[PDB]
């Protein structure tokens, strides 16, 4: 729908073509995070009680237990249709992220209450990474922070070290560890029974170490990198034990569904000539395509690529009129922005030829030694290998193609909008 | 003030109520903390100097000390009222925020002076954390990072490792520790003078383990963890002592009050019908109310917890007319926008029944099978009990109870406002 | 070009001075860093193999040497000029930023390729840091990961500690070392053409140990701290060996240029009264002054110092029409907005002398206990010792100078502009 050939005499340049892209169902899968370490490696000191341990984490752990409890004792399995009831009554005030994530809890916690049927092979581990089998032959992924700094720190100084020093050893990198998921499990947390935790967030209680826990899913996808950066893998918790320390944390490992004639397409914004001074243009630099419908895209919370563009959401926002009409060749309806500043690009190749504001700064031809000028009355010049196979601009020898388009194009003239300002 | 049952009508649903909270005065311990580290557990390693680790913290502790050492000059005791005098002339430009920092400089450099006269005792340490004893019988908590590595993995393995191997891992270590608070209280750090300094910055000094400063200080109140959160923690620079290289910073812990007569309301919204296309309304999600009066809150930097919002300062921020008017019942002045995206709530529970567009969505009764339909001049639906006892969403069950308020609600009518661009 | 005697009578008292720098040309050094460590000190332990971390590494470093490569290919050294010609139609598509990061790539790689020929001695290296002599006499600093970790926490244990348990400690501080460097060079690094990544960016590859390099590089510079912190030292990925995985980097050091007839203007905003009720302007806290026109500066993106605003660019922007009437007396252009807090500055001293709302807060006379009031008709009340020698504002005892201007300020009358919202 948009008109390159005549937004191109203002400084908006086509640039690089991508495919939408937005996640769709997830697939996922259960582990377990222990939140208290094992320490009878260190029995030999015997002033250690982990007591004061216990009683911090009781206060994040509880707040969130006390949600999650109330939204699994509110849903029951259903009878024309099939599904889960969710009662509105009990909750009196839901958005539709809470009842939806709701649903997926009741479902979840079907298999994390089979899991907690380990709970003393659970609390009975001393490796940083534990393989657990279920009754059903199924594995549970056991994780635990500190072990690490335990087995490998502590625990081989245990004779070396004073029993004092290894106490005080411990107690300062049991307030480390605490310090570090307080601030994700904390207060932070408005609400626990979602969907859409970041994995990355969730990571931080064992350090913050993703790629630990993705290889041990067994994540192997040659865009799981995608994925993980465009924040499209996420996780919930679906059971907290109190008098063991640990939770269960459900991992939701999404589709990347490429979405039908949907593509983003980029503007390179040059500085051009209007009246003697610089100007720029304030067109947005991403443009939404979808059929043939022209719309605004948020690209702060998506993943650019060579290629693509990676959403865990449609991020699609709605275009004015004015907007719409600049788009489609109406340049009047195009605002400007004043230059005061140094810092502009004043060129660009695209399409293997060049566009630049021969005014502001200085083209020559590599070839003849001869200035390619512009006229007053010229926003910008367009060079090809049909006028200067090479051109010097500024320090910067570029060699060019042939232009594809009209032939006529320096001796086109666009009108402009007015000025405006922020 | 506000008129819900009408809002309600162009998906502006009420939600959950919270009081508004605002800290007050403060109380203040003082702490000492050291920048260099005692090495002489590493004494058979004579090539150990520390001279250059010196020379990078007086890059960053003597541009303080400069600030610090001018508002101590010019503040003196006051004669009609008591109180301190800062003197005008001698700053010649000061805001507010340090002209009120300076008067509690003043004041709390009085016992940091006290605390200087353990300097010796200071630098005299090993461990990590020190409990010192004044000639008041008061107690100074003296915190110093790197110990905690020195002493658990440099020193034990002083035989066992090549005194080149030791001093290597040092120059490493405390290289790490000083781009580490470098970032703090290096030119990041534009005026020391100040009482506003969040005390989880300055716990970088030692690891940002703020637990470990939380349990010397000896707080244990319940709500501790929302103080933190909130931003309400902070503390100052008091003194540098420039030859034994460490600081006294005042901690400031303050008390929460809770505002009477005010309290934060929140809005879910969700889309409705117009023309026969779908919108959006653009309220703004929370609205705080005082006495009777609506204004706006920069939620933003404020802890929302389940029951009350906590902001280290008050955020309340001017109201425009066009929007209190809508707010009261005049929706004919709420601004619409249009929706382009399948990512928006389309439903909501509040009061125990369900407002949805079951134009956008399917909206079925389980116990018939029927649908509940709604006509082209409707914006929303409202299911209650007494239409559906269980009403199918998409594919979630939802249970609902009895409207309170008009029964009369799903034939009435409401006036929407101009669509806008954003 | 400002007038300030009037616009301090709308609460904009005059502040600060600072002198406007920007970065100029920067000269160069050439540091390699390598990504895999030397584990031939734990070979008693023969179940450790490298091979998942080095598959790990492919996949971040053949998409960025995919790039590298285009942009070697595309340029060859250049005849009327000298130079390097950039092959336009090859790129296709290229914004100003990569075209001229292309040409400085295509230099760069005229010693990455004679560094290259060290791989073997690059590779048989186990410090953490070492220095390596090219035949030329030149020295490359090599700067190694996980060497730290390695050589103090895994070796000396070798005999202690079980092949198991240290194949498992190594395994994971592996994929914690991969998590750290995947946030900067994995798809986060949408194009590795580019002299402007920031070094701090670039030394998260070796735990973000930034002092580490500056020692190396030799930079000591009394301003070092100033250019690292205003984001004025980066550097740029010249040469991937993927076989020995190791990268050359080159480090990019600016000179930072002073601009002559150039500095930017703080503005201390306070509020006041204007008819009963109380108000605060709505004009920029800095204006950017130069030769003597006024314009708008993104501060945000600049360093504050004492005396001195420091810029990676020149951040000049735009400047409205009626904002410039507004700072060159025109008050009646000012816009006003209502304050509806209590965390609002009433006061603040500027040359020596108090301006301050007396009707919002209390002003007395500390020699006499007097009341200074000021009439319904004016904005602020200005305090000088010609009026009181020490005032007392709130409970803050302030001793003020004479005022340097009209000596008839109060009982000047200014003109005010409409109210706003925001
Ligand atoms: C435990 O600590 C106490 C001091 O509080 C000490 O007297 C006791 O000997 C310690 N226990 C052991 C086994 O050392
Ligand atoms: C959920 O139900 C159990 C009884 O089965 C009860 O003990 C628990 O307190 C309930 N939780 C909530 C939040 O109501
Ligand atoms: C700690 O781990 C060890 C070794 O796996 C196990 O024998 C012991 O039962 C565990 N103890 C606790 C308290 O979990
Ligand atoms: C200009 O470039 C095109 C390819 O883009 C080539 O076919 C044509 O022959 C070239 N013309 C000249 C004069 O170099
Ligand atoms: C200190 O370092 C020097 C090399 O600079 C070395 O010759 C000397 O022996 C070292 N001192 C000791 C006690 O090893
Ligand atoms: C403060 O006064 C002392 C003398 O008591 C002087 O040595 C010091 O330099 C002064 N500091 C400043 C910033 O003026
Ligand atoms: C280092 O600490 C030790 C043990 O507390 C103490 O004996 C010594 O005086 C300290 N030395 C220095 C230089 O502070
Ligand atoms: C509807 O719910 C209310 C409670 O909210 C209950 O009192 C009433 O009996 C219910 N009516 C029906 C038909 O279920
Ligand atoms: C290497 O690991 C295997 C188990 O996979 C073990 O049987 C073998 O003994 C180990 N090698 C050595 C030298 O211990
Ligand atoms: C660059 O040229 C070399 C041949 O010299 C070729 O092997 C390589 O694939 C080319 N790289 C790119 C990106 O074209
Ligand atoms: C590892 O480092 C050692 C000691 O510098 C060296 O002898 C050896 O060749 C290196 N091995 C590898 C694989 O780089
Ligand atoms: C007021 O202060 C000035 C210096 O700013 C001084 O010269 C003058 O004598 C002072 N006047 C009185 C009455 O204190």
């Amino acid at each position: 729908a948009i008109h390159y050939e005549t937004l191109s005499k203002i400084g908006l340049i086509k640039g690089i073509t991508r495919e939408y892209k937005v996640k769709g169902t997830p697939s996922s899968k259960d582990i377990v995070i222990k939140l208290i370490p094992n320490v009878t490696g260190l029995n030999k000191c015997t002033n250690i009680s982990m007591e004061n341990y216990k009683e911090q984490l009781d206060k994040i752990l509880i707040p969130i237990n006390n949600i999650i409890e109330l939204y699994a004792n509110s849903t029951k399995s259903a009878a024309r249709f099939a599904g889960v009831i969710i009662a509105g009554v009990a909750l009196g005030v839901a958005a539709a992220a809470q009842i939806t994530a709701g649903i997926a809890l009741h479902e979840a916690r079907q298999n994390a209450e089979r899991i907690n049927l380990l709970k003393d092979s659970i609390s009975a581990t001393n490796n940083a990474v534990a393989e657990l089998q279920e009754a059903t032959g199924g594995i549970v992924n056991v994780i635990t922070g500190m072990q690490d700094y335990i087995n490998t720190n502590l625990v081989p100084q245990i004779d070396k070290l004073q029993c004092s020093q290894i106490k005080t050893a411990l107690d300062i990198s049991l307030s480390q560890y605490y310090s570090e998921i307080l601030t994700v499990f904390g207060p932070n947390l408005q609400n626990p029974v979602t969907t859409s935790m970041s994995i990355q967030a969730i990571s931080q209680s064992f350090g913050g170490n993703i790629d630990l826990l993705l290889n041990l899913l067994g994540y192997t996808a040659n865009d799981l990198l995608d994925l993980l950066e465009s924040k499209s893998i996420t996780g919930q918790i679906t059971y907290i034990n109190l008098e063991h320390y640990f939770m269960v944390i459900r991992v939701y490992y999404p589709i990347m569904t490429t979405i039908s004639n949907a593509y983003v397409q980029e503007l390179i914004k040059i500085s051009f000539n209007v009246d003697g001074s610089e100007w720029v243009s304030l067109v947005p630099s991403y443009i939404l395509i979808r059929n043939s419908y022209l719309s605004n895209i948020d690209i702060s919370e998506c993943l650019i690529t060579k290629n693509s563009v990676i959403c865990r959401h449609d991020f699609a926002m709605p275009m004015s009129y004015t907007l719409k009409e600049c788009l489609t060749g109406d340049t009047e309806k195009c605002p400007r922005e004043a230059v005061v500043t140094s810092y502009v690009p004043r060129f660009a190749i695209s399409g293997g030829v060049i566009y630049a504001n021969c005014l502001s700064t200085t083209c020559q031809c590599y070839q003849t030694g001869k200035v390619i000028a512009q006229d007053g009355s010229q926003t910008l010049m367009m060079i090809d290998n049909q006028t200067c196979s090479i051109v010097r601009i500024e320090e910067i020898l570029i060699s060019t193609g042939k232009y594809l388009g009209s032939q006529e194009y320096n001796t086109m003239h666009v009108s402009v909008g007015n000025p405006v300002f922020t």
